[PDB]
């Protein structure tokens, strides 16, 4: 169960990786396609890593719901394991 900096920092670093939004501009407020910068294609790739790391599971189509970072912690926060 991660926390919503650990969930942050989690995305953000895989961000980092393949879309190149640092983890100092991911922040919880920040829209990933729309703030930071994230083509939004690297986010399926985020996905699967997020999924994998957070055991929570959020496919990108219900990240389509979690368009900001919040919204995703929030989600991944609440469905954490």
């Amino acid at each position: 169960a991660a926390t919503q900096e650990e969930i942050v920092a989690g995305l953000a670093e895989i961000v980092n990786e393949i879309a190149g939004i640092p983890v100092e501009d991911v922040k919880l407020d920040k829209s990933f396609t729309d703030d930071l910068d994230v083509d939004s294609l690297s986010m399926v790739e985020v996905v699967v890593a997020a999924e994998e790391r957070f055991d929570v599971k959020i496919p990108d189509d219900d990240v389509k719901n979690l368009k900001t970072v919040g919204d995703a912690t929030k989600y991944i926060l609440d469905h954490q394991a």
